[PDB]
């Protein structure tokens, strides 16, 4: 059996658990052996992971970068070892990559902002909880959101990273709340940060603030259904993982593939 490796940025996020499951299901279907390694949001750990795999008989590397710019060295190592690289969800700024599979994050950010404008109104006072700086995903969602900002004349009270993490999201929101009690809406660049922000609002007795997340994870969708989260932009993590293994199969089979494969987004609201 050929071995495909999946190096994921972290497993402490339901989104990446789903991405891993999607890849696992497809590997099983296509008869591949899937090795999963966790970089734990650490570029140093990611590099060590890739160095390790290059001598394990790995046929293809599926990588979800911890950082789009820092991952370059790891990609170049796979390149030297003649192991084809396919990036999933986040881009690699440097190094040779055969294919990239991800959502349109610029569109996602604009769509989230447009929905805020539709509910809280034009000129609304907003806070943005950004993802990990250095990732294409955070960068693109910010750009998209900025389009909605200019379009809807939003007043951005504060924008700050909470690293796609639920606990950091809670703490950052708690601190921002004390300095900006007049916030009307929050765009959280992923559901984990959105759920943390909701807990901060809960602790603070602020039920009047509209929160929009991103991912459509099981927890994210439940909160929308329970009326706590106003909306989330659903991605298809499982399909990103499956598409990665499928593309890996073609490459190994000598079939040529597209350099970029888009996966659809969907706005999710209650009802
Ligand atoms: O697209 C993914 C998901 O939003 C995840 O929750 C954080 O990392 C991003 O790159």
């Amino acid at each position: 059996k050929d071995t495909i490796a999946l190096v994921v940025s972290t497993l402490n996020n339901p989104f990446f658990v789903s991405l891993k499951d999607g890849a696992q299901k497809e590997a099983d279907k296509l008869g591949y052996n899937l090795v999963v390694l966790d970089s734990q949001n650490n570029p140093a750990k990611e590099l060590a992971n890739v160095q390790d795999l290059t001598v394990r008989g790995t046929k293809i590397l599926l990588i979800n970068p911890t950082d789009s710019d820092a991952v370059g060295n790891a990609v170049k190592m796979a390149n030297q070892a003649n192991i084809p690289v396919i990036t999933l969800d986040r881009q690699a700024t440097k190094g040779e990559v055969v294919s990239h599979i991800a959502s349109d994050n610029v569109l996602g950010g604009k769509i989230a902002g447009d929905y805020i404008a539709k509910k809280a109104g034009e000129g609304a006072k907003v806070i943005e909880l950004q993802g990990i700086a250095g990732t294409s995903a955070a960068r693109e969602r910010g750009e998209g959101f900025q389009q909605a900002v200019a379009a809807h004349k939003f007043n951005v009270l504060a924008s700050q990273p909470a690293d796609f993490d639920r606990i950091k999201g809670l703490n950052v929101m708690q601190n921002l709340l004390t300095a900006h009690p007049d916030v009307q809406a929050v765009f959280a660049q992923n559901d984990e940060m959105a759920l943390g922000a909701l807990r901060a609002l809960q602790t603070a007795g602020k039920s009047d603030v509209m929160v929009v997340g991103f991912d459509g994870t099981p927890d994210g969708e439940k909160a929308v259904n329970d009326g706590k989260l106003a909306a989330t932009i659903a991605q298809l993590p499982d399909q990103i993982g499956a598409k990665g293994v499928e593309t890996a199969d073609k490459v190994l089979k000598g079939e040529k593939v597209q350099a970029k494969y888009p996966v659809d987004l969907k706005l999710v609201v209650k009802q």
